[PDB]
């Protein structure tokens, strides 16, 4: 193991601070660098990190990697002192997706639906008392009883296809939504490697409604399960009946009985949101009744 | 896990019979089709396999993967079955590069030395008593006269650049060698290869090569440097050839000198022993098992 103490500079910032904490919860020695003391920083420090206030050279000291918010600036004390070393140097957009390494990643991505259908996976596992890290914004968030950052087996995370970080994720299970062409055949290669990073035993879940996804389907080497309201869909939604804020439907899923759902936001979009989940919450083996709970419950992204 | 049974497509080959057999030790369930019983089938099925006489749809039911020697072949009945069904259907190369992520792997690239330098470090690994799996050429080795493949926690393989599973390789450690001569896109191919390693992974890097040396500073990722550049890591200083046979001394941090020889002439030899080298050291292998593991080392197929 070539990675014990992780130094990251500007630990009280935003998605600095999650990942530190997350490596912390992993066993990891973590320091951290910033301009002013914060309670983020004081919270850190009793989760066990080293904290130094400014910066300077000797705050690397003794670091295997260092994490930075975004450019490599040289003109730092601390990354200059790493660089003149050859310690590694990454941003956090790297160290985050470096994160589904140690849990069962879940990786959300397509054009549209990636908020929405992450927050709602988040729901329906805390239904199911599975309480994941789940990361939108580039932000890490607990669900469910438990509030321990990284604590939880499952990391669920939007993965957009712009990011540098896309193509070095490692899940478990990747969803593709959709993918809007607004050059486009290097975007369909993109997904489709995006999706081979997959192990051989994980799963490809991909709605087939989606124009691009469909003709991209064959070229995935990878156990898939297809989602969506069309008739060969391996996990479909039938008998929509929309009302108000709350669409009811019925899902048809492999080897199991029709079961009646609801998810409490309108919109077709919004069942295909709702079926992307159910793959995932029944591949996961969670109940119908928790997952009748966590669709119906849902108060909403960010709520 | 959607990966419960894997089914070779042509199971008796030399280069599937390997991978069919890493899989059994690693628990999963595995069959197999050919067009006739062979001693080779005969060992399968006795570390598990199901084998299958003839080829018919029907032997692919149940199949989670199917495996095929390289090209899909959709006038094969079992793989337009599996077709048919969105069971996968990949080349026995991606597999075999797949088994990387079960294992501590030891992936060895550049364009120069990947197949002797893989050759010692599984001779210096089987002096240290870890058994490693090995791959040269596509062929699946252990050191092991009499044993199944795979057993160990360790798998040491050449990576080429030109494989389709290149870029998707993930290995604990990664050696690059040498990038010799579109070439500014070769470069961006090395780079990308060696930030599959996780961030606690090691790259092992030749600085006497100015490719290499010249990518170095990119490299985000835990890095030891080997040669006999006076600023490598690791260097090779006090070599005499003699005949057929390298003697030398190898410097490595936080450790006294030592003396070592190699049965193959060539400064490229002392390359890759300390290739070697710097992967057992890191791995904690003792000074003796070095010592043996690369003297004792005859040449490549031998
Ligand atoms: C929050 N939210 N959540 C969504 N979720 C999903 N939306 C879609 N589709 C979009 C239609 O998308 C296109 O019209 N596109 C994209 C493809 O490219 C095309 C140009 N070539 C253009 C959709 C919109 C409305 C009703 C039904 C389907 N499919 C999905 N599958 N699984 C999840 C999911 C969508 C949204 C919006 C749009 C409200 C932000
Ligand atoms: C078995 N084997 N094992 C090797 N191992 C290594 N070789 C090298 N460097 C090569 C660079 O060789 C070239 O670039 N050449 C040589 C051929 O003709 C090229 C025309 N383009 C120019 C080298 C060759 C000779 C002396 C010193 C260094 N560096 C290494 N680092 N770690 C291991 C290692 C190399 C070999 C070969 C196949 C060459 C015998
Ligand atoms: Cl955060």
């Amino acid at each position: 193991h070539h990675m014990r103490r992780i130094h990251f500079v500007g630990i009280g910032g935003a998605g600095m601070c999650g990942i530190a904490e997350v490596l912390l919860n992993l066993g990891y020695e973590v320091s951290g660098s910033d301009l002013k003391a914060s309670a983020v920083t004081e919270r850190l420090e009793k989760f066990g990190a080293q904290i130094f206030i400014g910066h300077q050279a000797e705050n690397a000291d003794g670091a295997d990697v260092l994490v930075v918010s975004s450019a490599i600036n040289r003109a730092n004390p601390e990354v200059a002192s790493a660089l003149e070393r050859r310690i590694p140097v990454v941003p956090r957009a790297e160290m985050l997706a470096e994160l589904m390494r140690y849990r069962h990643g879940i990786a959300v991505a397509g054009t549209h639906g990636k908020t929405t259908t992450t927050s709602l996976i988040a729901s329906v596992f805390a239904a199911g008392g599975l309480d994941p890290t789940f990361v939108i914004g580039g932000r890490l968030n607990a669900a469910g009883t438990n509030a321990q950052l990284g604590a939880s087996r499952y990391l669920v995370a939007e993965a957009d296809e712009s990011d540098a970080s896309f193509l070095h994720l490692q899940p478990m299970v990747a969803v593709v939504t959709n993918i809007d062409a607004d050059d486009f055949n290097k975007l369909k290669k993109t997904f489709v490697e995006f999706l081979h990073n997959l192990p051989f035993y994980g799963l490809a879940v991909m709605c087939v409604d989606d124009p691009v996804v469909r003709e991209i389907l064959p070229q995935i080497a990878r156990p898939t399960v297809t989602y969506g309201l069309s008739e060969d869909a391996d996990v479909r939604a039938i008998n929509i009946r929309q009302e108000g804020m709350r669409t009811w439907f019925t899902v048809l899923r492999p080897e199991r009985e029709p079961l009646d759902v609801s998810v409490n936001m309108p919109g077709l979009h919004n069942v295909l949101n709702s079926l992307a989940t159910i793959v995932i919450a029944t591949d996961e083996g969670i109940s119908d009744e928790a997952i009748v709970q966590g669709l119906s419950g849902f108060q909403g992204v960010g709520r």
